[PDB]
């Protein structure tokens, strides 16, 4: 409950160069607080109308506190920009390091979706669907913990919007790309792509062509390679139906044998 | 009694303080010479500080001590509100403490007895001022210290999470970590100010304020060489992290490094 | 391998007061690092004659590396005193969090008894006997992890030396106590013993007087609470046996079903 | 190709006087030649090692030609001690003119900068990384003139040397640190973290202890007061990054438009 501006702080460098505008390292000057300041041009969002998506973001990340969700700390506008006064993630994102290890092992991935499932889990409570979960939007925090972050596309649940479809739709699933009716059970169906692109590198409807990507989304037509595990099958299985009332609940997630088996955190 | 504006005759800007500038200012009918501390009150509201300064003027107005800034009185004008205090001619120690670069053992010394005793008599009355830097020391005309700004004093013992805004250098490790705290909170700032003091920087200064936080949670300082072995006793005995075990302001009213070379008794 | 003086440290605070003498924090002037410094007065060393002991310290400590072993990278005389330039251990000894929270959980437990085990390990593959294993004497790093420290009573196995048993015998096992010949087994006992003493706040053997401690360590007279679990009479009572031979290995104690049960750190 | 001795010269003031020995003004007493003469006691060289050090600088420097790389004319050992004949710089370090002007503004910076770069080119083309540029080893010649020393720490390129890590990591790259291989992209780190210290009077990674600053090199944490302006940001953040792959060649420092714009010299 406070008003900030941009004298207040002290820019360091570029963190990552996302869509809209590029993130910062930042310091509070009087308190000498190390945070992010994302700076978005007004001229780019408007034109571009997400001035809804925005204000969606702050609202809702800004009223969620959870060691897995990124916290947004508040905003403020420049005449050419705004400012988004966010949490600083030490380790960047999980979509880089996944660059990095090209893949990840069972035990790593299966700590990701435990935290991961933390945190949807609390914001399903509030009633919070986030409905673009992708590794571009988990950050990573000073002990390596995953941070669900970019809350633009978040809404509540349940909902019936068919927004103008920006994205590469590999993380979306059957329900939304369809514009139908969608609740909670969106976070599922990422979180099983997620957890096989962890595992295996790529998303399990990768493709070429988003009409490509459409088709193979809407039949639910994925292969795993050899060196998934039968764990990992069941599981993934399991998170990628078409029916969204026959997904797992959060819980079933957490308590899935080869999760326990190979996550780290409980 | 009831005070105005127009009361008084305005000087020049003694310092700027962050919610409102302080005034070198007169009293008209007695010309007796004071500061004004205004205060605007749309970033006071804003900021939520609204309960805050009525606490500052509330304790800093019925406490009386040579080494505490008198409040006088208060009022509140359409636009801002005006704080009436005691002026203290040679402003602050932090900005001698600038000019110096760092104090002598005799000046040091002196300033952690003075601010000794205004402490015994806040306890004494209950009073615990939870912000001692040297920001908020101010200099009398012989050159006394005057604790001032009396805003985020509370009465002890107390449990509150304030909204920590302030870089937390001269905060003990059971504030900084939301805990229950009683008056031994300024005997570790007391030794926070006798180390800054006598080193031109306080013990637990770094680049971040998470760095800072890791550094007085864990009570990690190491004194320059020269730092003497009898400051180096009085100051870390000052620095523990149990509250239990920080000397009372008698105990360090009556340190042999302090006697050795305080100039006032 | 350097040479080191007193000027080439800025002291800081005291950190605990051992007997022979005190632990300050220190900085590396030049390089800013951050470490201890164990002073101790040559006074107090010969007239008491342990001489050797520290020699044996310096020796053993400073050519053991493991993450949960206390690291010794140098030492020095000054004409009055001797410097000990150990690893800096932020969270203090295991000794004063025990009297901080009274008594231990079974995962706190498991962990230390884990991570002590390991650190335990690689010294008798180098075949070094601790012989003092004790609270006082682990230390915990900054991310929490335990550290064996004070390595003055280590020997070369097997031994038959008396020394001068000062201390209090709490942790020693029966062999030593009755000056007998001690091989490595002397530290699955002190394991045991610790371990005990983690889950109910003091060690098995405890008593009000020297001589009724030795008869209780002689003939292995200990009883548990009703609050410690079956899986840690097990663990405890295969650990605390009067045959040396009759003990565990590093290994089963490593791989025992309540460690792995409870223990965080594989 | 000559042979010296210490009754060749006639010795003067005190230069400056650098750990393992001191620097002193100096006079080939045949020529009246003005030089500097850099006194090495060998106890103190062979007991810390760096007996092949002392013999990379004398064989790199000693190779070397350039105006903005500092001289080394020659060695010869005396019973104790030995002495190396070095390139007297008239206007001393750019460390203690640092310390005069507090910061320095953009041309003095820029043309540092130049020279600097020049100068590594240069060793970058005949295959020599510094791997340790600091303004403690930036000296100034007759003019003003930027002039490397001490090369001690140089090596061919690549290397995977983890040498015994003193002085501090203040100009240390992430793979240096890391104990990584690394190349001639080392002194592009370097270079970064220089410019910055020009502009600011301390180094973006400054801090209170060496792990700390181990901390914030390693992810890269710095941040720009509010006076250093948009173009040094950029060549500072360019030039600071956590890849070596991602950090600029000379040429393009060399051809920086804030380079370019407030340096003096071509």
């Amino acid at each position: 409950k406070r008003q900030w501006a941009l004298e207040d702080f002290e820019i360091g460098r570029p963190l990552g160069k996302g869509k809209f505008g590029n993130v910062y390292l930042a310091r509070e000057k009087q308190s000498k607080f190390i945070l992010a300041l994302k700076v978005l041009f007004k001229a780019q969002l408007e034109k571009a109308g997400v001035e809804h998506q925005l204000r969606r973001e702050v609202e809702i990340q800004s009223h969620l506190r959870h060691p897995n969700i990124l916290r947004l700390y508040g905003y403020f506008h420049d005449a050419t920009r705004v400012y988004l006064i966010l949490e600083y993630a030490p380790l960047g994102t999980v979509y880089r390091e996944l660059q990095k290890l090209s893949k990840f092992d069972e035990q790593r991935t299966a700590t990701y979706i435990t935290e991961l499932a933390n945190a949807l889990s609390y914001c399903h409570s509030k009633r919070v669907i986030h409905r673009d979960i992708k590794p571009e939007n988990l950050l990573l925090g000073s002990a390596g913990e995953l941070k669900i972050a970019d809350f633009g596309w978040s809404v509540h649940a349940p909902s019936s919007r068919r927004d103008t479809l920006c994205g590469t739709l590999d993380y979306l699933p059957p329900e939304m790309i369809e514009g139908r009716m969608h609740d909670e059970k969106v976070d599922l169906w990422s979180l099983g792509v997620l957890c096989y692109e962890f595992l295996v590198g790529k998303p399990p409807f990768e493709a070429n062509t988003y009409q490509e990507t459409y088709k193979r989304i809407s039949r639910v037509e994925f292969t795993f390679p050899d060196f998934v595990t039968e764990g990992a099958r069941d599981l993934i299985s399991r998170l990628l139906k078409h029916n969204p009332s026959q997904r797992p609940m959060l819980r079933e997630v957490l308590e899935h044998p080869w999760i326990t088996a190979n996550s780290s955190k409980p």
